[PDB]
């Protein structure tokens, strides 16, 4: 087979709710690891019709699906060093809003996140990597500058200033989100997870998650 | 004692990939390193021991179709796989900083991606935005496969992983010099939707499949 | 200055250079001299990297006169739109000059990949992909010359400058602003003027 | 039209070119060299540029002025602070592969607004918005990599900015760096100087003589 990925999508408020309890069955130690047998599998072969869209870290530790206790196509995921942006971040982001429709946008970062760290070292002590690594760190190097300036001392204030910072640069880059997100169809939340005991920490979002 | 790096070779990366995606398969999952007990330990530091660089869509869950855990993958996941300067830098964290002796490049059937591009160069259909750089860095991997002949669509996912890899090698020193000192391997593989195999379609360094 | 004042000066400026009766303006030693200064140019030029089409040559401009973002076959990655954006919000320019020309080794280039499946390696092809999608859609019109494909492609960077940049489309639609789309021509020297977004005269 | 094939020139020959043509523009007295109508027309064969320069788009750093040349005699890729993106790459690979282009100058100048605003976000946390945040994201590291060797002044930082842009260059491109261990192209890093209009010779990969 049947096709089910055609037609509307939900709403912001329902996809949010969803995740909300996900996590906490995963901070609980209670997963239901729902949506992944043979048959759910088999049956997403045609189409997919995910509820959100996480933009997440790559870091091993905070696996989307499992951090949230989702399935087979729950979410569309784009996962990059520190959730940096470039054209093919934006344009992952983008065919899941406009092709998907996606109702629901979450960047994560975490705590202890080593693309964080290497943009501190950088700005304190000139620390800089080489390759492309350093493509990594020069993005992430602006929100620490602003942090800095707005008086931010800790690791964990420039890490949640970056995942601000994040939200902001998908709104002025991105018509396609910010008319949607204008027009109630969706809404962009900032989270930090926390390695220690798995919460996903709501920070901030623009939109109605109810 | 406690160690630095992922302490495992290509090798037994590739073996337990392997045989996590038969688990999967199965219907067996073990759903390991994801207790409250191993998450916790996690807090210290990560040792994964592959970086997965994968498609966003919602049904190609790396963690979920691999049964691995927290801290075993660094993921990297972009529609169709595409590489700018973010995802490079990524994968290249991976491989310069965790030390990750495996670069698993993910791609799989019914890929949207693939599928816009195959409309580009067929009618011309071109999406707009950010979505058309996905497009665009696909494209050359159906012009490619239709010079030489392929037409299925399934060719052209797994030529595309091919051309993937490829890049890969061409624009990263880091990881081809790696692969030369024989601490790096890489492996195209495209995941089957209907029945959740990751089927081995490329490598570069020795996995084990001699 | 205005986007008006500015378009004049440089079509006349081509004029001068067509007729082969150039002024070479603005670049005397005492001009110069003035210009450590500061830059108050009244032009970006977005133009090919080509090395028959240098824009303060073929406009008839001097020092001073135009900020200049060159890439091979005008394609654009986010430094270059963010120096594009850098002239028309920190410097003001009036007016945003799209340069294509005929024989670019880019759109011909995007041609032998579409048709052949012919493609450059390392990051020429990231040049080529770029171009690809003006020949796609100039294809889906019917458009088979090569300078065709061109003119498309201008328009193409036109569009793509409008909706990548709202510093860009704000001023234009405030009136501050205007983007022009022009092709050179390698024989007799003509820059054409083929599109535009915004008051020009 | 014709259209000529054949070997293009040498590393040395075109730094030769470059160098004498600056000193005509320096002295006041330039030559404005291939710009005739009649060379124009001779143009529509094909370009046979001698170098690539890679510069800032800068209003007063007119590459084909400042070295006094005319048409046909330098591809030209020109950013905000000569930031390198993949277009830019691409840009300087079709010029070296392509059009087997002797010589790459990377083309700084004292006043770089692009080196000026990295200063100020490192300094004062100022970061300007949209797509001009990308071009000073990349200066920031010749910056940062500057004040850790102790620099100070403001030509020090656009002269390190020079030599980094180069190192990228070189480390991003083994299509570039190959030919440069082949010794059929060089890369020059180069200085110009808004006030006298010298451009000043600062490094080098290659011989350039
Ligand atoms: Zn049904
Ligand atoms: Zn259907
Ligand atoms: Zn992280
Ligand atoms: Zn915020
Ligand atoms: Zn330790
Ligand atoms: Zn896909
Ligand atoms: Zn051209
Ligand atoms: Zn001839
Ligand atoms: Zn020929
Ligand atoms: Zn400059
Ligand atoms: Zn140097």
């Amino acid at each position: 087979h049947h096709h089910h990925h055609h037609g509307p999508n939900t709403n912001p408020v329902a996809a949010w709710k969803a995740l909300k309890e996900g996590n906490e069955r995963f901070v609980a130690g209670r997963p239901q690891h729902p949506s992944q047998s043979v048959d759910h599998r088999a049956g997403l072969a045609a189409g997919q019709k995910p509820t959100a869209v996480i933009f997440g870290c790559a870091d091993s530790r905070v696996a989307a699906e499992i951090i949230f206790d989702q399935g087979l196509g729950d979410m569309f995921v784009v996962r990059t060093a520190g959730h940096v942006i470039d054209s093919a971040v934006l344009g992952s982001i983008e065919y899941a809003v406009t092709v998907l429709n996606v109702p629901l946008i979450v960047v994560l970062g975490h705590d202890s996140c080593g693309a964080v760290n290497a943009a501190l070292a950088a700005i304190n002590d000139g620390t800089l990597p080489g390759g492309y690594v350093r493509d990594v760190v020069e993005r992430v190097a602006p929100s620490v500058l602003l942090g800095r300036r707005d008086g931010l001392s800790r690791v964990d204030e420039f890490e949640q200033r970056h995942v601000h910072e994040t939200v902001a640069i998908l709104m002025a880059r991105s018509s396609a989100i910010s008319e949607r997100i204008a027009g109630g169809s969706l809404a962009i939340v900032g989270v930090t997870y926390q390695l220690d005991d798995g919460r996903a920490v709501l920070r901030d979002h623009i939109g109605n998650i109810g």
